[PDB]
């Protein structure tokens, strides 16, 4: 019963952003996309930050627990799992920045087996409910077939692992998927639809510094009045995946919890001076700081987009407002998409102005799929004991 509400939670959010697992609205999330693990060319998946993942002690954590034990975000997320049975934790591997070893990792018998084995090792040790694979992006036809092979091998390993150790609990397997046709036209979309639980469409980052003119980063539709403002659209991607034979109910609509700025611009589809400053990097603003004083929120309903515009500084910021999320959820319902997805947790507003909250509110009820709280083969005593 219900809808997917999947949320990226970055292991580095714990530092400057000061955002810990316990601050998640765990009762409104069905999938935490715990990000990211790294990978070697030989397929070996590894932690990019063991302190954040497993070693950081929160004030609840003891230094002298009996045995070998997990702390960090791992223990914190497991705690949340116990209190919210619809909350699945996904081990996210790769991402935009760490995708350069994927081709080689997917390349052979051996490398794919190593990937599957190492990834499931983490899932079963850390007490997670599945694996989310974020290869950004397969380039060749060879890559595309190798991706199917890899996800199949991971699938095989999850199924075997569950048979021995989880009493047949159906661990999940998902991907982050391209909304750009140059990437998605390379994928074996139907085969991906068959093997995966969910395909999380990355329906964002459509415009940025790499464009000659300002644009909408996450619009539903092409703008016919102003086409230069819409180099992509979610509609085009969703249609292409459905037409390809991906079941609608496996497509989860990704949305940004952040803005992409264009400074010194007349508006959408115009020359801009610079992407300007950001919250944590140039040109990108946390949703929780938007809109800024002096900016008016604009809705373009034909293009299916919102943006803030400041006429004085000539600054446009492409982001999703709560009403925009409602509008997207409404579009997704009309196609029977499986639910919503967000990058990323830390930036969201609190209370009703939360995008994650607005999504669930619009979607109806939350995915009833229970998580797993049995990890007998965990190398971590506290996880195999389910923190009891």
């Amino acid at each position: 019963t219900g809808s997917i509400n999947a949320v990226y939670f970055t292991n580095w959010g714990i530092y400057g952003r000061n955002f810990q697992p316990a601050d998640l609205q765990a009762s409104k999330i069905l999938h935490v996309l715990y990000s990211f693990m790294n990978l070697r060319v030989d397929g070996t998946v590894y932690s990019g930050d063991t302190y954040a993942d497993l070693e950081k002690h929160y004030s609840d954590d003891s230094w002298n627990d009996i045995g070998t034990n997990a702390y960090g975000c791992v223990k914190q997320l497991y705690k949340l799992k116990k209190a919210n049975r619809s909350l699945k934790i996904m081990l996210s591997i790769g991402g935009w920045t760490w995708s350069t070893n994927f081709p080689a990792a997917a390349s052979t018998e051996a490398t794919r087996a190593t990937f599957a084995k190492t990834a499931v090792e983490f899932m079963k040790d850390w007490g997670f409910d599945g694996i989310d694979v974020d290869w950004e992006y397969p380039a060749s036809e060879t890559d595309a077939n190798n991706m199917v092979l890899l996800l199949q091998r991971v699938r095989q390993e999850l199924d075997s692992y569950s048979a021995t150790y989880a009493n047949g609990y159906h661990f999940q397997l998902s991907i982050a998927a391209p909304a750009g046709p140059s990437h998605y036209n390379v994928l074996k979309l139907a085969q991906l639809g068959s093997v995966l639980d969910n395909i999380n469409l990355m329906a964002y980052d459509y415009a940025g510094s790499w464009d000659s003119v300002s644009g909408h980063q996450t619009n539903l539709y092409p703008s016919t009045s102003n086409p230069s403002s819409t180099p992509f659209s979610t509609k085009a991607a969703v249609d292409a995946y459905i037409a390809a034979g991906v079941p609608a109910s496996k497509i989860i609509l990704g949305m940004p919890i952040y803005g992409r700025a264009f400074v010194g611009t007349d508006g959408p589809g115009k020359p801009y001076s610079t992407i300007g400053e950001g919250s944590w990097e140039s040109g990108i603003w946390d949703y929780k700081v938007l809109p800024k004083a002096g900016a008016t929120v604009i809705t373009d309903s034909a293009a299916g987009a919102t943006y803030s515009y400041d006429s004085s500084s000539r600054t446009m910021i492409s982001y999703d407002t709560p009403d925009m999320v409602r509008t997207k959820v409404s579009y997704a319902k009309g196609l029977g998409l499986g639910g919503s997805m967000f990058w990323e947790a830390s930036a969201d507003k609190t209370g009703s102005d939360s995008l994650i909250g607005t999504a669930l509110s619009s979607m109806g009820s939350h995915d009833s799929t229970q998580n797993c709280l049995s990890y007998p083969n965990s190398k971590f005593d506290n996880i195999k004991n389910s923190l009891s």
